[PDB]
């Protein structure tokens, strides 16, 4: 078959040797080399044969250290003497302009206080300490250790906690796997490195500039004091050999569990202020600079021959903190092969039904910018004609097992194809990626599948799939969560994402990476060519049951409190069993469609494309406009996680601590009702008449 | 052909007996009449042979008076005493449910103080008020005429002045037609009867309870107090009779010049305050009572052949404040002829291409409920599906000439068809409705067309126009502009709205109600039959170029203010031209498409249907979430007009007086800024790559 050339035709040695091209220098959003590599991106999808590669640039928003006021963090005395102050990879000596640790968009400051310990700055870490542990956080710096849940979570936290500064850390345990050691002997995190990364909170909004609009030359620009998302103290992250030096004499309240001590060999005590120490004051020093600067997408087309106005796209980001070999590199590796193995299609004679989008996204790193952007600039066409988004970030985050999260919609496609691509995992030679994905991860909801997850954020599928309804879909190598519980992978967004870990301790034969190629690309493939879109709306049915099922559950332990405000889930209860009645009787009809009258079939393909879109609300969530799914939003806890029913979840939260119980219920009732419409509307899309 | 068939089978006597059998008693929204003339309308669209015929319902907030409390205004002396207190058709002596005048949704109160005069509760005039006559509203009963705006927009700016109650009244200089004597004899206002309407501020929000969702029975409803758009001080109306006797005494300033004086004999004079009389204080007593009540929407269909999921709306409200024989009823009837006419050719076998959608609408009258909760009901299906709007309001305001209000869009379709329906007029007998309209109203912008007036708001085509971007248009008789001075017609919402007032003075032979009949049918049938669908995108090019002109051309007085805030219009009238080489581009490739293949032709076809679509924006105008359309939006000063580029409008009007000039400025180009995306997204919907 062609989809079995194109997969046959991708290639390990392929994407070694364009991974290695591509990591031999930083390639920094809004820097030269990232811009170079937007032109040899460009110059390669033209050789393969793509209808077109453009760049398309917007000016945007971006941060970066100043080069003449460097950041640190230091202890002083009581004199204001300067007692402690905070500070390439081998065969990179040469390179000259690496970034130094920083975490964009962070506020400049210098403020000095008292320092406390707050755990992960989790939502559930800043509530133990006001309301279990007797610790107020207002005027002091915090120092909180990385991991769990996205950094610019911890800072929003912080903020509301009242800290003057957050101090971010990465501690060994959650940066450092047992018995393997740091690079360059092993793949573990060297105390000397720090984590970079923005710490903005832009609930989608992508430039913090101008919400809502791509920002081009003439665009209206907000005020930079007034941009969207921007931290108002300032944040800065160091390693653990640092971070130690600082919390050896925190005094204080003893950590109140073991869930709060780390690894480092110091009392993990809470604070405020030190004991047993010249240690008096902790300083932060952060005036790093933000400026309106030009970012690159390439973007690419191979055009259908049957429905030229529907599309595909396949999208990653190029840009990096240094030289991001993981990050996002190994999916820039990944994109290349497959436009390369369609180019390799086309050049005997094959064209897609539909329409082909490649797009090379540009300051990913900085808030989805670059693919969010040209998701507002492209708006009304991506809105009515996409049939999903396929994202091609990081291929190889660890070397276990398949990681899947897309939209209910394509659990079927996702399976389907991986029983078609060899597994690349030693033991499984004459075996499917399908069967050493189940045998590994198996789903808690149902044994015999492979597990997959809910969508959240923290790429850029984002603006597709949360604010405008572009079915989406993601798929990388990733560690056996039951094994490794370190966070992310050890080395992530430092110095030492270099190609050189890469082969030699994740994946040598680059099969890993080949696999997900092969799925990436399949994927794309079915998609675009299929002349029946290859969705299953009964498994979005299905989702939706145990959705509804689990907030009820939550709500359990509010009863009383249901039974006095009259709050009823029956409505979203009936609109769930109509929706599972209409995606039946959908799919018993699309069986019968004339497959040889191409407006019947174009029909029920606008159904199956225009069915994620229903779930679009525009008028948003609260204080988020630009989350309009109801049924999938980055948590407000943890950007990274996926949320069903956010604007329920997030009304029920917390609401036994809400000083006006008869306006949250009403907020939830409110929900619950906007839920409920929703999923009756999506139904009402499938209906014969 | 099948459409001088549609045309020809309508006939002025059917028209009139419809009229007659919806007029012998009243049919005010949310009462029992209403029903029945909905199940009337039901079991007709049946014996026409239409696919389906529904009752739809929804339980929405309305209001009526109190039958045991009863509105009214009275003048006390200074010893509280009761000086003066305000207070059916020949043939209808009988019925004895007619409401009383009242406005609907009016606060409750009894507020008391002295009286000012505040001409046509203008903004201009409220301005003048202010800044140049030295009249401080705050804490004054104001009395307004009637006329020249929406009455809701007249109390919106008396609650803005301060004011702490308004009573409205009919002034003759504006309902009282020169040498036409009173109803009976004639059909003139007589000064004993006074106009129904509600006094909302909705902008486009639908039941002030559910903004934004259709207003079902599990649905979260706001607590009263926090309905959208209620005002929040008492409004009722008299006539002319009851309020010569409140303004003959009014004393202070004489009236600032003759545009401030009505026709009756008093002087106009400002107040506040009474001179030269027992009159001391005015007094309101208003106790109408809001409650939610169920409304009854008829939804019809005829399937399409071809494109079963493209559909043409012919839709019009059934309610009325008494008999309503002009409004709606006169569109009532037509719409049954309308749809009798369809059955006609479905007998002899034709079906439309596309799907009509027949709707009788409830509950206009109270804010244009049914139409707009079921656009918000079913707004999945009607964004992505809809070709146009085409609506059946009253049909017979004047017998002067045809009015048209419609997008762009439709301009080419409206002249085509109005050369091929007869004109009904007098010394027109050999000549078509094109040529008699042309003759009566020709273009301000092209002395050799016919006026088209743009869409503004007031009737149910504002949600699927202003906020989902469906094309509409319509169209009825009206009176001579250049001849007729009073506003609307002299009756409007009184009782004295009889069929026979439409039969004796407007228009006894039918013949120019027939031909609103044979326009709006031959519309619909041409958007829903035709193989191309009947839109030109070279009309909007035009249209946006002379927006563009007017809203810069309105800029120049500030000039200096736009140098020195650098602000510029560039971005502007970039996009119009980009949008005119698409359009142009758009149309030569359209008249190559091969009409036999059918993907080809539903391509194009979906460009043509999703352009009017690229104008909305989710985030709507500032303030009013549901006014989505960039391009037109109702005047935020009178409902009833349309303004273009309402955004830019809105930020540059009375800029002068603004307290802070910069942040004013800004404003001013944030609009500029969202005008040139919306416009240049809408071009990019047209581009073939
Ligand atoms: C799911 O569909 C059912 C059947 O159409 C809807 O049930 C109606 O519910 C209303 C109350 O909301 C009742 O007044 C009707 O009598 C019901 N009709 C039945 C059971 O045949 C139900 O409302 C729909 N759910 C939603 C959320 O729209
Ligand atoms: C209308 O189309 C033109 C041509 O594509 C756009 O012109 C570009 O304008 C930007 C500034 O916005 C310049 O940097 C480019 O050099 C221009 N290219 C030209 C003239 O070929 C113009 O921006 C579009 N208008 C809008 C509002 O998008
Ligand atoms: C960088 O810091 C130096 C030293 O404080 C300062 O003079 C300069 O303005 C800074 N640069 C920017 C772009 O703010
Ligand atoms: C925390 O400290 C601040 C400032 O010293 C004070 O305003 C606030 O009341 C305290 N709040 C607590 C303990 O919740
Ligand atoms: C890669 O797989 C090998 C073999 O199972 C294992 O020893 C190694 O730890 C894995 N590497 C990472 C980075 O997890
Ligand atoms: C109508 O007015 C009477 C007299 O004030 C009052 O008793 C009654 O409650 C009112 N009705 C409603 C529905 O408010
Ligand atoms: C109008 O009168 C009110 C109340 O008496 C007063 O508060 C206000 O300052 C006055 N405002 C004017 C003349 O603008
Ligand atoms: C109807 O037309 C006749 C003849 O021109 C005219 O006398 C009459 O005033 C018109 N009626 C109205 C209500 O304008
Ligand atoms: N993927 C980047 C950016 C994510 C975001 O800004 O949403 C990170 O996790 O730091
Ligand atoms: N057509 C009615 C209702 C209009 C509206 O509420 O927008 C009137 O003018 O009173
Ligand atoms: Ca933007
Ligand atoms: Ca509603
Ligand atoms: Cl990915
Ligand atoms: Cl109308
Ligand atoms: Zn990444
Ligand atoms: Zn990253
Ligand atoms: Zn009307
Ligand atoms: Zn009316």
């Amino acid at each position: 078959s062609i989809r079995w050339k194109l997969v046959s035709e991708m290639k390990a040695e392929n994407i070694k040797s364009f991974l290695r091209s591509f990591t031999k220098l930083p390639h920094l959003a809004g820097t030269e080399q990232n811009f170079l590599l937007a032109k040899k991106i460009q110059t390669q999808w033209k050789k393969f044969g793509l209808d077109s590669a453009k760049l398309v640039h917007y000016d945007v928003l971006l941060s970066y250290p100043n080069e003449t006021n460097a950041n640190y963090i230091s202890i002083v005395d009581e004199h204001e003497t300067e007692i402690f102050k905070t500070s390439p990879p081998d065969g990179y000596e040469n390179v000259t302009n690496i970034v130094p640790p920083y975490n964009a968009f962070s506020a400049q400051g210098m403020p000095e206080g008292d320092l406390v310990y707050v755990n992960y700055a989790r939502t559930e870490d800043f509530f133990k300490l006001e309301r279990e542990m007797g610790i107020n956080c207002t005027g002091k710096i915090v120092i909180a250790r990385y991991g769990k849940i996205f950094r610019g979570n911890k800072v929003k936290n912080a903020m509301l906690a009242g800290a003057i500064g957050i101090i971010l850390y990465s501690d060994p345990a959650d940066y450092f796997a047992p018995e393997v050691q740091p690079y360059p002997k092993g793949w573990n995190l060297p105390g000397t490195a720090a984590q970079r990364g923005n710490v903005l909170n832009l609930n989608g909004a992508g430039d913090p500039l101008t919400p809502g609009y791509p920002a081009k030359e003439y665009t209206f620009r907000l005020d930079v004091e007034e941009g969207v998302g921007i931290p108002r103290i300032p944040v800065h992250p160091i390693g653990y050999n640092d971070a130690e030096i600082l919390l050896r004499y925190l005094g204080g309240i003893a950590p109140p569990d073991k869930s709060w001590k780390g690894a480092l060999n110091v009392s993990y005590s809470i604070g405020p202020g030190f004991t047993g120490s010249s240690f008096r004051k902790v300083r932060m020093h952060v005036y790093n600079i933000n400026k309106i600067t030009r970012i690159y997408n390439v973007v690419g087309t191979i055009r259908g021959s049957v429905e030229p106005d529907r599309y595909v796209i396949l999208g990653g980001h190029r840009d990096s903190w240094v030289f991001g070999a993981i990050d996002p590199t190994s999916g820039v590796a990944v994109l290349q092969e497959i436009a390369r193995s369609f180019g390799k299609l086309m050049s005997k004679g094959w064209r897609p039904r539909r329409t082909i989008i490649f797009a090379s996204w540009d300051a990913e790193e900085f808030g989805l910018l670059g693919s969010t952007e040209w998701a507002e600039e492209n708006v009304k066409i991506l809105q009515e004609r996409s049939i999903a988004y396929i994202n091609s970030d990081s291929s190889i985050e660890g070397n276990y097992t398949l990681r899947v999260d897309c939209t209910p919609l394509l659990y079927q496609l996702v399976y389907k194809l991986t029983k078609e691509i060899p597994s690349p995992d030693d033991g499984f030679e004459s075996k499917s990626l399908y069967e050493s994905w189940l045998e590994k991860d198996p789903s808690p909801e149902n044994k015999n599948l492979p597990r997959i997850n809910k969508l959240g954020s923290g790429s850029d599928f984002e603006a597709y799939f949360q604010r405008l309804g572009i079915a989406s879909g993601r798929a990388r190598y990733t560690k056996n969560k039951k094994t490794d519980k370190y966070s992310s992978y050890p080395v992530y967004h430092t110095i030492y994402e270099t190609f050189e870990l890469v082969e030699k301790f994740y994946d040598p034969t680059f099969k890993k990476q080949l696999s997900v190629a092969q799925l990436r690309g399949a994927l794309v493939y079915e998609l675009v060519d299929s002349k029946i879109i290859p969705f299953n709306i009964q498994d979005y049915a299905e989702a939706l049951k145990n959705y509804a099922a689990s907030i009820y559950n939550l709500s359990k332990k509010h009863d009383q409190q249901l039974t006095d405000h009259g709050v009823s889930f029956d409505s979203l209860f009936s609109a769930v069993k109509n929706f599972s009645e209409a995606a039946s009787d959908f799919h018993k009809r699309l069986i019968q469609v004339d497959l040889n009258n191409p407006i019947a079939v174009r029909m029920m393909n606008d159904q199956l494309m225009l069915l994620e879109r229903a779930f679009i609300d525009p008028l948003g969530l609260p204080g988020k406009l630009f989350y309009r799914h109801i049924i999938f939003a980055p948590s407000s806890h943890n950007k990274y996680a996926g949320e069903s029913f956010p604007g329920i979840y997030d009304a029920i939260f917390d609401i036994e601590n809400k000083a006006n119980s008869r306006l949250a219920w009403k907020e939830v009732k409110k929900h619950i009702s906007i839920a409920a419409f929703t999923i009756q509307a999506a139904a009402g899309t499938l209906k014969e008449v």
